[PDB]
DNA sequence: CGGTTACGGT
């Protein structure tokens, strides 16, 4: 295995990568987390800075992708994860939805197939110092 | 194998 960069990710692939949470949307299906590290991918939805109303605070337009977590991936973040961490996601699987948008997607894994994992990323931990970088030329 | 659209703020 090796990581990638978001903007390096393509569909219908397994990835890893280091992000840091933007966005965490709760369901009685499922968990939501929508992530960036702060690199373009021109499948990611183009985020718009004129919504009236939203509480995204950026980064704005290709920049975050949206992972969906379900079974033991939900069970385990949903009150774990928070806005603002930051996260290491090992051989996760990346699909296009119905509009074409880019998205990456935890299924339930029982059987241990896959060694897939989501943990929290210490803020401090230099794996993440490019992210943060990089996150200063959107500041 | 689910769930739909970039909000909502549960």
């Amino acid at each position: 295995d090796s990581f990638s960069l978001l903007s390096q990710i393509t569909p219908h692939q397994r990835c890893s990568f280091y992000a840091q949470v933007i966005k965490t949307w709760y369901s009685d299906k499922n968990f939501t987390l929508y992530v960036t590290d702060y690199t373009e991918n021109e499948l990611f939805f183009p985020m718009s800075p004129y919504t009236s109303s939203s509480r995204w605070r950026g980064p704005f337009g290709r920049f975050s992708i949206r992972c969906i977590l379900w079974d033991e991936h939900d069970f385990y973040c949903r009150n774990y994860i928070k806005e603002g961490d930051y996260v290491v996601m090992k051989n996760v699987r990346t699909k296009i939805d119905h509009l074409g948008y880019l998205e990456c997607i935890l299924h339930g894994d029982s059987a241990k197939r896959y060694n897939m994992s989501i943990e929290k990323v210490d803020s401090e931990e230099p794996e993440l110092n490019e992210i943060k970088s990089r996150k200063r030329l959107y500041v």
